[PDB]
């Protein structure tokens, strides 16, 4: 009873005209730090700050009062360039568990050529 990483906290990638929706599925009994939640890209900066659906504020025992998720997390990258090549998109996110720890922040890449949705290779 103590998930890997890789199951407690799932990114899916939905890669659009307007920008990227990253939905993460979040397993019961963990959640995760609205505001660890980071996207870079290689070229840089094709994707501006990203809109953050809807949390709850929680005293945590790691970063004191914070926005978290449970059960879900959505989040919009709008588009910054115009977009016709394929690039890298790098998500940095950060989870817990109820219990009483927590994950290290975790880096997940995803390489991008054009539309659709897209999951983690390893
Ligand atoms: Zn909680
Ligand atoms: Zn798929
Ligand atoms: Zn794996």
């Amino acid at each position: 009873d103590l998930l890997p990483p890789e199951k407690a906290f799932v990114p899916e990638l939905a890669v659009a005209d307007d920008g990227v929706n990253v939905r993460f599925r979040i397993a019961d009994g963990y959640y995760m730090y609205q505001a660890k939640i980071v996207g870079k890209t290689d070229p840089a900066d094709l994707l501006g700050q990203p809109s953050f659906s809807k949390g709850e504020e929680k005293e945590d025992e790691f970063f004191g009062r914070q926005t978290v998720y449970h059960h879900e997390a959505q989040v919009a990258f709008p588009y910054a360039k115009a977009v016709g090549e394929p690039y890298k998109l790098v998500l940095t996110y950060q989870g817990c568990a109820e219990v009483g720890v927590c994950y290290p922040p975790v880096d997940t890449e995803f390489d991008i050529s054009g539309n659709g949705t897209y999951h983690p290779q390893t």
